[PDB]
Formats: structure tokens, sequence, C-alpha cells
């Protein structure tokens, strides 16, 4: 998109050279925010295709407290397959912080229903929030969030949330996380009956992989197109019951994928 | 500071009304970020007079892992009266989610030291991270933390940080969490020999009550002046022990201090 685009130009022209933990080299940057007006239309990048099918369900996963790969492989989507153990287990990760986050004493807290109800008996709140960063749990992780705090805020029956994600791929994880907020964030608004507002996108460590170059000039080259359209088909009896079905993406027209590896 | 003045402009050119749990009612705009430079001075406000007293101890009173007002108390520090029990107790707030996360295991993570650590040894890493947003102890505390993710980078020998500050009162809360950090930038940077880099600014709900609207454009009318200059007398052998009287402010020539109430 315009500003995903412009994030990418940036860290081609002010990253800085770092060694990270796979041994491969990236260009980073620290620091950057960009802002979607979800009224404006789904912000799924256009200048490649993406595959929402894997957005979708890894959303839908989370949002069951599920850690265990094994629903995604019934719906054929990898994305998570080498950090998942010999059982598919990935450990306390995102699902399970969001609706069962432990606490010292034995209990359980589910943020994901808190919020729900802060947004319908307290839209006002400025602690509308979820948090995967369990510090005491980190260990346990095959891997630590990469987008691990978020914000819910209301303001004239619009609904808007945005993301701090402390480390970030750009061209493999960016297009993926952008998306799957949004569409959390219309499900929320409409199990609350508000409006979308905007999706705000926070950086930390934002970087480009060395062996990504070639995919993202080849990117860059290319005109961003109209975004698409969110249309949700029912309206389930809870956050909990969305299904792939429910969703249906229209006018999308991207240019042909960019096929690059992932660094392990 | 130009962009602090910028800030206020902006909440009042874009703000929306909104209620909040103490019914004074604010302006709030979703989203902001700003960037400082300590290199071009310490970021202290000088268009109304600031007390780097109550900054440096309350830093400190963080730093040692206290929750209780004692200590701010033996040295005239009283910004935190409002919210302490009958025995000067505010809950496990900052100081104890800092120096010690309870984990479900029985467990402690000290998250300052565990910094320090990574800072030395992996400054590369993109976790360096410390969280005051304890899930399964906010009911424990005074306040839900407003300033409660932080996150550290390296690059070029410099220590840069960024802080997401979910909930900011602009006039009253903005100007001592700027400073307060700064701070921990530069007691960071002396004790792994690094040179200070750049503090951003990032925030969620950014408001502005009611009852300061006068006070803001007082302050609005004025020429921030240039910044003053921290001078630090000693190399302490920790993080932790470092003394208020280590700390020195030059060049700092305010313009006067405005009063205004604080919504409790
Ligand atoms: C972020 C995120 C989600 N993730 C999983 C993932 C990977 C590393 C992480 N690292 C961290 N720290 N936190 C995470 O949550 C995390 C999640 C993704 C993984 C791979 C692709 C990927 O390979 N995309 C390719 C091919 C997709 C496909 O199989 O069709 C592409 O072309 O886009 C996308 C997202
Ligand atoms: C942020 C923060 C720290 N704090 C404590 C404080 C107060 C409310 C909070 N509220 C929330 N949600 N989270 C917090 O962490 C929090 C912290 C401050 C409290 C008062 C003043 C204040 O009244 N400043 C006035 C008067 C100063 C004085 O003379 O004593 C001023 O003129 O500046 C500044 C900082």
């Amino acid at each position: 998109m315009k500003q995903y685009l412009e994030l990418m130009q940036k860290v081609l022209d002010e990253g800085t050279q770092k060694n990270d933990r796979t041994g491969t080299g990236t260009l980073s940057i620290f620091g950057h925010q960009m802002r979607f007006n979800l009224q404006d239309g789904f912000p799924l990048v256009t200048t490649k295709r993406c595959h929402l099918r894997s957005i979708i369900h890894e959303l839908l996963w989370f949002l069951q407290g599920d850690t265990n790969i094994a629903y995604l492989h019934e719906n054929n989507v990898t994305i998570w397959d080498e950090w998942a153990d010999e059982n598919g287990d990935l450990g306390p990760v995102y699902g399970k912080q969001w609706r069962a986050w432990p606490t010292p004493d034995g209990r359980h807290i589910d943020q994901i229903t808190t919020v729900l109800n802060q947004l319908k008996n307290d839209p006002d709140s400025r602690r509308i929030i979820v948090s995967a960063w369990n510090v005491g749990e980190l260990d346990k992780m095959a891997l630590a969030p990469c987008h691990a705090f978020f914000q819910f805020y209301v303001a004239d029956g619009k609904l808007s949330c945005q993301l701090y994600q402390q480390s970030c791929d750009v061209f493999l994880g960016l297009p993926f996380n952008i998306a799957s907020y949004a569409l959390l964030v219309h499900m929320m608004a409409q199990q609350c009956d508000l409006e979308v507002g905007d999706f705000v996108w926070t950086g930390g460590d934002t970087h480009l992989y060395s062996n990504h170059m070639d995919q993202t000039h080849l990117q860059l080259s290319r005109e961003p197109r109209p975004l698409p359209k969110l249309i949700i088909k029912r309206k389930p009896e809870s956050i909990f019951d969305y299904r792939f079905e429910d969703f249906e993406i229209e006018g999308y027209d991207p240019h042909p994928g960019i096929k690059a590896p992932v660094a392990i």
C-alpha cells in the first residue's frame, strides 16, 4: 500500500546493518508508525498476492486459545510448522495468553472476553488492552511473540486499534499482521455494534532480511491498487463462533505473488 | 519543546470529546509518535518549569522495586499520595513488576537486570523489553500502569528506547514521563558504555483534560527555549546505585510554572 511501500524504501535507505540470531543479516530501523483508515477499505497488500486463507485461520486459531498447530494442518496452513515440537505444540504463545493468562495463584484471565465486555459496558476506557507478553512464560514459548501488545479505542461510534510490534519482518510478516488485526477489528466492531475506525501500526525493530533484497526491489517497482472490501456473510452469536466461510474479500486484484525464503 | 507543543496543538485540532472514569472529560486522539535525539540535549520541557527533584526520585524509587511512598516522603515528593492506601502502599505497580515480575511456577523475573545483560551480551536481540502490564495482578494495583511497555535498541554504539504509553495525560503526565525515560536511557547507556541515541514516544489514548485547556493555550503561546544538558558526575557499580546528587542539570532556564489540577 502507499504506506507499506514507503516503509520498505525507508528501511533500504536508512537501515543499519545488523547480524541476527539466524546469521542471515538484516537492514534495520527502530520506531515507525502507520495509520490505516479502515473505512477506505481492507488493508490487504496489492503489490504482491497475499493468501487470506492462512491469515484467517491463524486468527481463528488464536481466538480459540489453541497453541497446537493441529487445527492449522486440518486447514492446510503450514506457516507455524518449523517452530512446533514433535507433537505440534508451540508452548503458551498467542492463543494461550489471549484466552487464559495464568495468574500466580492458579486462576485464569480471558483478555478477549474482558475486552468484549469493556467495549460494551465501558467504551470510554483507556485500558482496553490485550497483551501476549507474559514475562514469566516466555521461556516456555517456542518463540517470543513478535506482535505482543495491542489496544482498542472507541470514539464517535468508531472502533480503532493500535498494535505495537516490537520485532518486525517487513517483507514476510508485516503484510500478514496488518491484515490479521484489521480482521479482528471488523469482527470486534460487529459483535459490539460499532463502526470500524483506524488501525494504527507501530513498529520497534523493523527490519528487512538480507535474502529479501531482490524481492523487495521487485515489489517496490509495482504500483499499488485500490484496496479490497471485507464482507462478513453472517453475524455469529459471539466473537468465538466465526468460521472461514463467514468472510468474503471483494475487489482484490493484486500483482502476482512473490516467493521468498523464511529465516529460521 | 517543539515536538511536545506540536502534540498539544494536535489533540486540540483533531481531538474528540470523551468522558472518563472521573467525570472531568477529555479532548483526545488515538495514536501518535515523536522522537527525541538525546544528543541534542536533555528533553525537559522549557515552556513551563518542571520539578527535577520529583522526576529523579520517582525513577530511583522504581529501580529499587519499591511500591510504598515512604521513600518519596523522606524526600518531599508527593506526586503519588492520592493513590496510596493507609499504609502508603500502591500495590504491585512499576517498581515491583520491573524488578520482580512473579511467574506461575513461583519464580520472579528481574526485568531491569535481564535487560542490562542483554545490552551487554546480546545487543542485537529484538526482545529487549520491559513490561509493567501484568494482567494477572492488575486488580491488586492502586492504578493501572499508564506507561507499561518499553523497548531498548542498539545501533552504531548508541542506545535508543521506545515507550508505548497507552494512556497519556498530555499536560500533567507527559513532561514527567519524557524526562523520566530519557534519564533511564542515560543511566543504561553509562552502565553499558554506550552513547545515548533516540527516545521514541508512542501514545495510545493521548488526551488533554477539560480543566487544562486554559493552561494549555497559555503554554502554547510560549517559545521553547534551548534544551538543558545532563551531567552525570559518577559511574556507580550498578544501575541500582545511583543517587540524586550524581545528577546535574545545566542550562535549564524555563518559562514560569503553570499550575493545574490532577484528575484523581
Ligand atoms: C507475522 C506472521 C505469521 N507467520 C508465523 C510466525 C513466524 C515467525 C514469528 N516470530 C515471532 N517472533 N512471532 C510470531 O508470531 C511469528 C509468527 C508467518 C510465517 C510465514 C509466512 C510466510 O512464509 N509467508 C509467505 C508464504 C505463505 C504461504 O505458505 O503461502 C508469503 O509469501 O507471504 C507468513 C506468516
Ligand atoms: C506520569 C507520571 C508521574 N505521576 C504519578 C502518576 C499519576 C497518575 C497516574 N495515572 C496512571 N493511569 N498511571 C500512572 O502511572 C500514574 C502516575 C505524576 C503525578 C502528578 C504530577 C503533578 O501533579 N504534576 C504537577 C504538580 C507537581 C508537584 O508540584 O508536586 C506539575 O505541575 O507538574 C506529575 C506526575
